[PDB]
């Protein structure tokens, strides 16, 4: 809603004795419920959405090291120890180095060495629980009436559908109301799930390819690197030497192992590109509006010509100059001479309340030739239109 | 050399009839040559090395994203063309986006429209020639005289191949001269090569790795980064909007990528770290020098006891106080009472010249309990061994 102006669009007739209408709603996509004497609905899922989620972890992807220290003891002179080995944030590694007379030692065999450096995650991934309880269904509902395109966001209702609410009704001033009984499907969407971010961007990724990431982790509490020599590099003792260095950047490969995955974008609150609701809608309330108002019988003009929406059906814009309340006679004839309308009605019984009003119609022509008559007498306005 | 304090460690020993001895020498590794009546000979390979090589490309790794604009034309308005589109230094991708009464235009259809980004390299990689022809082998070569650890880099001297050089003497003062006919091996290590280097990290890579790896690259005259698509991420259009975005770092996939490739570090010059040299050594014209010296009958000490090398071998350090220009006798009797040498003298003939001098000593004692005799007299020291 408005489902004009949206590409991927579907349309569903209610029948006479119909009073449930079922739907599935995906996002960028809505359909057009229709019934005959009643007013079109248009319905489309506008986000998905979880706010406040909890984190459960840290995963870290640049990591710069400082303040590396060595400790190197001589053959025989027993094991090293680093005063700065059984401290938080360092990284430490034990070995033993091929030391001689050749460098400082008097014995030849496996002097003990130990080596730590300064641990600092430069940058990291937050790691959110996606609970699919919490997830909240917000639903674009608003009828077909006479509404320019500029008024659509002032016409739009919305409503909102927890794991599990009740049914919600939609009001609309003049038509009734319509009952939306929509459940949620968070299955193969929002099984095993982390909301994950980089800086600005996030995406909903696989539990057990979270936790199995090679990637040094934290709790959000305790500010402890778990594993962190996923990230650091313990070249070979040489003699006294050992060269500690940071790993690179994971920024690229974490980026290439999420391609695919649905995308989350915060505003303010995550919003879910992706997830589908299974809808059954309630239309026997529903009511036209402006049955029993005069025919604008006035001279009217084309605001906007029949032009074709690329869902089979035409759209053109009208203004009412003189017309007080009236309803405006719209059908599509195969002749210019014949009343008899083959052409459906999207936007049914236009109306309009005021003068210079531009009303919008909305209607789907016969394969065919045909024409467009808007109107009575010669005021009457008449549009060739051609559907192959 | 010296082949002590250098743990891989090989003994060749020549024949009385021969004349070439063959080795082949690797990195970390060294070989000692030892012929009856002859001094031994450490030979060893210092470094590979490759001066001046030429640039062949860069590649980039990490770029940022500038500059973003955006050329929008309404459908039936024609193809959009931006400004920015055919500069040099701008990413950009022609699309088509879907347009309606809902975004601006007054047509339903597809509205061209075109993405540009400015695309600056933060951080690339160099990527030098390999020529086999141009590769210098430095290999070190010194005699097992009674000289002191820390006098080793002062009695070694260094020889430079080519891919073909010809045979090189090195000669020592009293003990004649060596030849070297040293072939260079740089067939299974450097075939497909390119020297790779990121930040301070350089490694040799595939030539056909390098070329085929998805990224940014130039050649090293003009400033022109070519295939920019690899670093930039174009979303499909919304309506007006495309947004465009840089790929991650790829300074860890590259990283992990070049795992087990051959390491190269620089110095002022590349340093290789790998490689190998088939040689063969001439040693008749090496002699054995002060065989006409006396016999020091001084008193003499152990400035250090003799020590397992690890090596299969014993080293000592005596330091002779009174004998002018004499020999040092040693031997490795099974008794006190045998003057029976059993032991391999590997510092063969030692020899003291100045008083105060402190000799170094390296012999292979035979397998079982022995003693380690020096000197003659009462004067003479003797050191029990267990050789299991």
């Amino acid at each position: 809603a408005h489902c004009i102006g949206i590409t991927d669009r579907d349309f569903i007739e209610g029948v006479h004795g119909g009073t449930w209408v079922s739907a599935t709603l995906e996002q960028d996509k809505c359909v057009t419920v229709m019934a005959p004497d009643k007013p079109s609905l248009d319905i489309s899922l506008e986000t998905v959405a979880i706010d406040r989620p909890a984190e459960v972890r840290k995963v870290c992807y640049n990591a710069v090291l400082t303040h590396v220290k060595i400790n190197d003891k001589c053959p025989s002179t027993g094991e090293a120890h680093l005063a700065e080995e059984n401290e938080g944030d360092n990284a430490c590694k034990r070995t033993y180095s091929d030391r001689g007379w050749g460098n400082g030692c008097g014995l030849f065999g496996k002097g003990s060495i130990v080596a730590c450096a300064k641990f600092t995650c430069a940058k990291s991934m937050s790691l959110f629980e996606v609970d699919q309880t919490k997830i909240q269904y917000v639903i674009r509902a608003q009828l077909h009436v006479g509404a320019k395109q500029e008024n659509w966001n002032t016409d739009i209702k919305t409503l909102k559908f927890d794991a599990l609410s009740g049914s919600q009704e939609v009001e609309f001033i003049g038509y009734g109301k319509a009952t939306l009984e929509c459940q949620v499907q968070t299955a193969v969407d929002f099984g095993n799930s982390y909301i994950a971010e980089m800086e600005t961007e996030s995406w909903i990724v696989d539990r057990q390819w979270a936790q199995d990431l090679t990637l040094p982790w934290q709790s959000g509490s305790g500010g402890v690197w778990r594993e962190m020599h996923h990230l650091v590099e313990f070249e070979p003792p040489h003699a006294a030497t050992i060269r500690v260095l940071a790993l690179g950047n994971q920024e690229g490969s974490l980026k290439t192992a999420l391609t695919g995955a649905m995308r989350v974008t915060k505003d303010t609150l995550y919003k879910l590109h992706g997830g589908h609701v299974s809808c059954r809608v309630k239309l026997s309330a529903l009511t036209l509006k402006g049955t029993s108002y005069k025919i604008c019988t006035d001279k009217m003009f084309f605001v906007k010509n029949p032009t074709d929406t690329g869902h089979g059906t035409v759209v053109m814009q009208v203004k009412v100059s003189k017309g007080a309340p009236c309803r405006i006679p719209v059908i599509v004839a195969d002749d210019l001479t014949a009343a008899i309308n083959k052409g459906i009605l999207v936007t049914v019984n236009p109306i309009a309340s005021t003068n210079d009003d531009e009303v919008l119609i909305e209607v789907n022509p016969p394969f065919g030739d045909s024409y467009i008559i808007v109107g009575r007498g010669d005021s009457r306005l008449t549009y060739q239109w051609h559907k192959e």
